[PDB]
């Protein structure tokens, strides 16, 4: 899985 945040 993956997580991106900004």
């Amino acid at each position: 899985g993956y997580v991106l945040g900004s």
